[PDB]
């Protein structure tokens, strides 16, 4: 069937749309080539509609059915809990899209009678009605990139009331089931250092390793009605409260398999018969679907000792080499099996015989050295998008601060330390906002974090070595330097000068700022201060940080205040 059908009504914005990086003194201090930085808008939505609209041909076989039964037997061990209305309201982000039913995210979080009554009515409607398609809003996503222009991504989501109900029925399932089914292959259970460790250990565990990333073109559009029902069949293996079982059955048929599309103006926009990007099960379902197809495809291809690492549609495979000609043919057989499963490739996959040449979750393993000169593996990425987005966020107040999430997730990198930390600490110190909590995203879930708490967060996610790395690989240094020239970012010597300046001001303030000066900026001085384990690090409650993926699932993971 067709992934989408369209009526001709346009994908519309609900406010004015900015596409150009503003000319601002603070953002200009970071990046001078402002014309290279753009934000996607609804103006390019029709180009995306063309790309994501196609017919799906899916043919399942014995390997697919065998893997499914193996996944279902593991899913059978799960006991999932129904969330109370209050527990589900607390998982809602403070700036989540308001309901069209007279209330917003703040009313949900405060447990307002109007919010609570509506949610209860939405819940009882899911229990009673197993068929009526649930309305969704289709919007063009506003995302920042560097030129060489990508058309806007399309986001599809139901009303706030429905989103709270999804949490009640499925939050516990989507948080616990993926690891029970996929074990060590489920990427979202790993902190950055655990992911690098898993990748390095799997690579080294093979006699002669061969690895590859597999890029599925428009993954969400390739997801069929059968895939979505297969996904529910795995959910159905859980021990469930009867209402959770009914809500999952009703959500599958009324929302997950497809439904009508409405624009911001309230016009009938079209019909969806594929994955919605903005529902609770997108990350979980995409991971299960990708793992299922890839595991079955590996058996059909005759790839030897396949270890998958899956995060939604992002897939990496590390196996035992059978020889170069054999590996090349087995990879072509893997692609042919994935294509039959309705997962054709975007960029054709290529076998890799070096771990550092593989990009997975837009990241590659690199090596640096700690204070002792000992080799440390860490994950890095091309810094182009992080720097373009950090520049956008310096010029405009955004609900999500990708710069903060990038400092957290990429703390050991030369670019997060020298540029990102330097730039934002300079600005926040000058604005007396170092201790002001900001929202950022980790594996799609939102968190409220004070930049002054960064040293202890970093120590837990990466180890103390994140504050001591030096002698970065020449390939890594060159990619960073070339990106800076391309974007018109000041050279690293300027960043070292700015870091020495902010470090001195941070030390002068004492308290948490002096801790930031000591740990975050020790790289900027010859006279190194002593770096010991931070007392706050061991006390940090990082439960829920590296459990599951929640991209598009409208999940807020910071603590709720009492009432
Ligand atoms: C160890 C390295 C370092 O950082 C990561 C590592 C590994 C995986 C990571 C992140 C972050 C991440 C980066 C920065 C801020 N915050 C984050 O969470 C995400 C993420 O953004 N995931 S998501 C798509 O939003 O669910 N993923 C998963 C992911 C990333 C993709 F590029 C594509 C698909 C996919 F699954």
């Amino acid at each position: 069937s067709m992934s989408y059908t369209w009526t001709g009504a346009l994908i519309t914005p609900c406010a004015a749309e900015e596409s150009k990086l503003p000319i601002n003194p603070l953002s200009n201090s970071l990046l001078r080539h402002h014309n290279m930085v753009y934000a996607t808008t609804s103006r390019s939505a029709s180009l995306r509609q063309k790309k994501v609209t196609f017919d799906r041909l899916q043919v399942l076989d014995d390997h697919y059915r065998d893997v499914l039964k193996e996944m279902k037997a593991k899913a059978s061990t799960v006991k999932a809990k129904l969330l109370s209305i209050e527990e589900a309201c607390k998982l809602t982000p403070p700036h989540s899209a308001k309901s069209k039913f007279g209330y917003g995210a703040k009313d949900v979080r405060n447990l307002s009678s109007r919010a609570v009554n509506h949610i209860r009515s939405v819940w009882e409607d899911l229990l009673e009605d197993t068929e009526t398609p649930i309305d969704t809003t289709i919007m063009a996503k506003s995302e920042v990139f560097c030129v060489q222009r990508k058309p806007a991504r399309l986001i599809v989501f139901p009303d706030l009331g429905v989103r709270v109900c999804e949490k009640m029925a499925l939050y516990d399932v989507v948080s616990t089931l993926p690891q029970a089914v996929m074990g060590s292959s489920y990427g979202f259970q790993y902190s950055p250092k655990q992911r690098v460790e898993f990748l390095v250990n799997t690579w080294k565990s093979k006699k002669c390793p061969m690895g590859f990333s597999y890029d599925t073109r428009c993954f969400d559009s390739t997801v069929t009605e059968s895939d979505i029902r297969v996904e529910e069949s795995i959910y159905q293996c859980c021990d469930l409260a009867p209402e959770a079982r009914q809500a999952i059955r009703s959500l599958t048929e009324r929302l997950y398999i497809g439904g009508p599309l409405t624009n911001s103006k309230g016009q009938n926009c079209g019909y969806r018969r594929c994955r919605a990007s903005g529902v609770l099960t997108t990350s979980c379902g995409n991971t299960l679907t990708c793992y299922l197809k890839a595991t079955a495809a590996c058996r059909a291809a005759k790839l030897q000792d396949c270890t998958m690492l899956v995060n939604g549609d992002d897939l990496v495979v590390i196996c035992e080499s059978a020889g170069t000609q054999e590996d090349a043919a087995a990879l072509r057989a893997f692609t042919e099996a994935m294509t039959r499963y309705s997962a054709p490739p975007g960029d054709p996959p290529q076998p890799e015989y070096d771990l550092e040449l593989i990009t997975s979750c837009s990241s590659n393993v690199s090596v640096a050295h700690d204070a002792s000169g000992k080799r440390v593996y860490y994950l890095t990425r091309d810094p182009t998008t992080p720097l373009a987005r950090a520049a956008w966020e310096t010029a405009r107040h955004t609900p999500i601060n990708s710069w903060l999430g990038n400092i957290i997730m990429y703390a050991p990198t030369l670019w997060a330390r020298m540029i990102l930390m330097t730039h934002f600490f300079s600005i926040l110190l000058a604005q007396e906002q170092l201790g002001k909590a900001l929202d950022c995203q980790i594996y799609g879930a939102c968190y409220s974090i004070e930049p002054l708490d960064l040293p202890q967060i970093i120590e837990r996610l990466h180890g103390l070595s994140a504050f001591t790395l030096h002698s970065y690989s020449p390939g890594e240094i060159n990619r960073v330097a070339s990106c800076l020239r391309k974007l018109g970012v000041p050279p690293l010597r300027t960043w070292r000068h700015r870091a020495r300046s902010v470090r001195a001001k941070l030390l002068s303030q004492g308290g948490r700022a002096a801790i930031c000066g000591r740990y975050l900026f020790n790289w900027a001085v010859r006279t190194k201060l002593k770096l010991t384990p931070i007392p706050a690090a061991s006390q940090l409650d990082l439960s829920g940080w590296f459990v599951a993926g929640y991209s598009g699932g409208d999940i807020y993971h910071s603590l709720s205040r009492a009432r």
